[PDB]
Order: structure tokens, then C-alpha cells, then sequence
């Protein structure tokens, strides 16, 4: 079966879909109102000091919101919170229609997700069509059990099944 | 169930778990002989130029080979290949009694995987107790289905249910 390619696109797409990914949403406080963006290309990154990672297309007309912020936190969805994830995608709803929570920081938050991590705005740096943010986690948020994630992989939607 | 801390760290890292992940091999050609490791701080970040991103630990003996490679190429695991993940873990036998396949440009690889992406060195930034490693992809191999990734999840392997 197997092929090899030179990734010079949709071939390349479908091969990085292969690595199987949680779901997030990246939120933080713009200019005019809360913001936010569905993203898989979060990592954990160090444990002490407490650091994480993720990648904002430079594409979107929000990098430079997340770009210049102080502060921004990631959720981790649960499976059973597709809904959120699309709000926070393309064509999707966003905040409206979902109550405003802030924390102390000022930034809108979403409860009820496996989890929260609040950072604060710790490195940047550029890589292609996406930059690398990392942040410093100074708050952590859990809900509910920690197994059943919403689950990506191959273009689809899903669970995972220990 | 809601709950709040401060990171400063078993609860810390059972909410990082939370994030699901596929699970990675890393290898290069070390000073005396192949290296891999077991990652799954892997992303992909960018398609045009295409990038990838994965974090070694500060505190693994292989993050100066990893550190200073010019390439090294990532494999991302089927649901099928659990003993080829512990095979580069701590405790695992690495590439002994396993065949020594090289690509063009020297590096180790592992037929048979769900994916490969094989990497120059493109930038590399410190992070905490790890550093994060941005690489060039500058070929592709894909074999079998791209649905049946090996998924590490709530600290437990299990399969991709869509
Ligand atoms: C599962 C999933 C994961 C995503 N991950 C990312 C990401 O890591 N970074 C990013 O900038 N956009 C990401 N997106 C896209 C953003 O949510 C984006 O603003 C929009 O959904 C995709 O269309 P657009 O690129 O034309 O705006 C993702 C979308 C989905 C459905
Ligand atoms: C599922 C899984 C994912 C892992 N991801 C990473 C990683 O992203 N970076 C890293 O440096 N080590 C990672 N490790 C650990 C390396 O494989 C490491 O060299 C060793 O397995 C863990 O023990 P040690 O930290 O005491 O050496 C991971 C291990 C497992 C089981």
C-alpha cells in the first residue's frame, strides 16, 4: 500500500490527518468583543515552568488579536461538545447567543469543558502560513472525567475507546 | 465536578492528558548509531512551507543528537504498532533486533507506519524543561488506512471510534 510524495496539497493534508488529535478552543479578549478559534495544534510543552503550545493560521483574520494578547486560554472539549467546537470554526457562531464569563484576567471563557487553561502570553515566533505561540499556564480548570475526549483524526469526528 | 488550581503537579499533568494525541517516532542518526524516541508533542504547523513541530525533553540523554541533527524524520503510529512505541520509551529496546532502513538523507526509519515525515532542521527554540524543534517536511510516506491511528489518551493507548 505504501506511497511516498513530495509534500509540494491534497495529499499532503490527508497524511498529516493521520496524527489523531483532541479538540480545542483558543479564546481571548479583542478589540471589540470576546474572540475565538478552533484549533487542534495545541501541545503540552514544559512542566515546570508550566508551558503549552498552539498555532494560529496568519491566514485568519484573528491572528493578530491572539498575536497581540496578554492573555488567552484553552479549552479542551469533552465528545459530547461538537456544537462548541463548530461555534468556534469557519462559518460558525462564536460567542453569540453563549453567556459572557471572564476570568480575573479578562478572558471569556466557556465552562463546562474537560479543560481550561489560562496563560499568560509567554513566546512567539513565525513558522510559514502559522506562527507558534506559547504560553505559561498560571490557572487550571477540570470537569468531569478525563477519558472521554472529542477525538480528530483522518477528517472526522470521534471518540476514543481505551 | 468543577474544579480550579494553580499549577505550581500530579493534577497538572492529569489535565494535560486530557488532551488526546496519536503517538509518534522521532529518529535520527545519532554519533554511534541510530536514535529514536517515543513523542507525542507532535504538530503540524504549517503546509505552505510545509512544517511540522515536536518537543524533546531537556532532561532525555538524546535531546543534544535530536538538538543538532540537520534530519530527522517522524512516525506516526497505527493502532497496530503499540510495541513499536515501546520500543522508544524509557525503558524500551530502541533499534536492537530491528532492520536498519535508511533515507536518502541517512536517517533510521521504521517501515510500515501509518505516516512518515521526514525533516530537515528548520528552527529550534527553548521552551522549559523542553525545547521545541520546527522542521521542513521534505518528503511523505503514507501506508495502509489513515483511520486506525495508535491514540494516547487519559494516560491510557487505545483506538480512534468515528
Ligand atoms: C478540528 C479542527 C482543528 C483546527 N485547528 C486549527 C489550528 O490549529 N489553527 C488554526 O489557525 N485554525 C484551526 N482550525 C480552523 C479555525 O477554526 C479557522 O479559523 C476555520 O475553522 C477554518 O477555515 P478558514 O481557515 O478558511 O478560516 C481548525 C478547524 C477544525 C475543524
Ligand atoms: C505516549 C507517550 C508520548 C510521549 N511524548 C514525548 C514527547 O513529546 N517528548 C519527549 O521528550 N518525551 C516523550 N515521551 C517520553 C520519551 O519517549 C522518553 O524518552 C521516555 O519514554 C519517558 O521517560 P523518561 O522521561 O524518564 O526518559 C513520551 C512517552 C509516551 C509513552
Amino acid at each position: 500500500d505504501e506511497i511516498t510524495f513530495h509534500p509540494a496539497a491534497r495529499l499532503l493534508r490527508e497524511a498529516l490527518g493521520r496524527f489523531a488529535t483532541g479538540v480545542t478552543v483558543v479564546t481571548t479578549a479583542g478589540p471589540q468583543g470576546p474572540l475565538g478559534m478552533t484549533v487542534n495544534s495545541f501541545s503540552s510543552v514544559s512542566l515546570e515552568p508550566p508551558l503549552v503550545l498552539w498555532c494560529p493560521a496568519r491566514t485568519s483574520a484573528r491572528h493578530a488579536a491572539f498575536a497581540e494578547a496578554g492573555a488567552w486560554s484553552v479549552h479542551v472539549l469533552g465528545s459530547e461538545q461538537l456544537e462548541t467546537c463548530l461555534r468556534f470554526t469557519r462559518g460558525g457562531r462564536q460567542f453569540e447567543g453563549l453567556d459572557t464569563v471572564l476570568t480575573p484576567e479578562g478572558v471569556p471563557v466557556i465552562p463546562g469543558v474537560a479543560a481550561r487553561f489560562d496563560c499568560a502570553a509567554h513566546a512567539a515566533h513565525e513558522a510559514g502560513d502559522h506562527s507558534v505561540l506559547i504560553g505559561r499556564v498560571l490557572r487550571v480548570t477540570v470537569a468531569g472525567p478525563g477519558d472521554h475526549p472529542l477525538v480528530f483524526a483522518a477528517g472526522r469526528f470521534g471518540q476514543f475507546e481505551p
